């Protein structure tokens, strides 16, 4: 009885098992933009992904990772409010079932259909597993997706889709460049919270761009036809592994521009 995103085992669920659920600094949280304060002391996010090496992409029941080489500075996020180098590890999206709902984070209660998510550690820890045990061990880079025109730099990715279908599946997933995920602009909002899932750990920087990518429709609907459950079990369509919005608390988002 693992934690999911199906009827039983739900966001609403892992505080019983991930008590820090109920913490002080938890993700995905509503962005207000008329709260946020621009602060004039942010960076130009620095992205630099020339040199990334992707090597394979994962259905690991919950979502598809796509993997990175981190095992040097190859894609790395810096600058933006960030103190050091983060390395890219890997993205993955969480989406809906419907185009109304599937982002985690929402800009003033607005939903967006998907959520883009950079996972990037700092190089200041040695390695992911180290980095999240500190409050700044990571930075993730939210993009939002609404569906409209077609991403060309996500093709890549929807077209494998098929060879992961169910939990536990990879696939050689060689030359992506995380560079055709990007919008035009870097702007973003950014502050202190958690990773979305479980161990719900409190040791992420979020960066959350304004712009959102578009995507097709056709290309989000490959994304539903992924499955949670593994081979030759009864299909559960891997659609709504988004976690909504948790209580600000004693926190302030703050804004690159504005
Ligand atoms: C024992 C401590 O380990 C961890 O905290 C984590 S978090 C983590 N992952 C990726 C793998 C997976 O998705 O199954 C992860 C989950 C959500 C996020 S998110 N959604 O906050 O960006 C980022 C990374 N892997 C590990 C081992
Ligand atoms: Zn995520």
């Amino acid at each position: 009885h693992h934690w999911g995103y199906g009827k039983h085992n739900g966001p609403e669920h892992w505080h019983k098992d991930f008590p820090i659920a109920k913490g002080e600094r938890q993700s995905p949280v509503d962005i207000d933009t008329h709260t946020a304060k621009y602060d004039p002391s942010l960076k130009p996010l620095s992205v630099s992904y020339d040199q990334a090496t992707s090597l394979r992409i994962l259905n690991n029941g919950h979502a598809f990772n796509v993997e990175f080489d981190d095992s040097q500075d190859k894609a790395v996020l810096k600058g933006g409010p960030l103190d050091g180098t983060y390395r890219l590890i890997q993205f993955h999206f969480h989406w809906g079932s419907l185009d109304g709902q599937g982002s985690e984070h929402t800009v003033d209660k607005k939903k967006y259909a998907a959520e883009l998510h950079l996972v990037h550690w700092n190089t200041k820890y040695g390695d992911f597993g180290k980095a999240v045990q500190q409050p700044d061990g990571l930075a993730v880079l939210g993009i939002f997706l609404k569906v409209g025109s077609a991403k060309p730099g996500l093709q890549k990715v929807v077209d494998v889709l098929d060879s992961i279908k169910t939990k536990g599946k990879s696939a050689d997933f060689t030359n992506f460049d995380p560079r055709g995920l990007l919008p035009e602009s870097l702007d973003y909002w950014t502050y202190p919270g958690s990773l979305t899932t479980p161990p719900l750990l409190e040791c992420v920087t979020w960066i959350v761009l304004k712009e959102p990518i578009s995507v097709s429709s056709e290309q989000v609907l490959k994304f539903r036809k992924l499955n949670f459950n593994g081979e030759g079990e009864p299909e559960e369509l891997m659609v709504d592994n988004w976690r909504p919005a948790q209580p600000l608390k004693n926190r302030q988002i703050k804004a690159s521009f504005k």
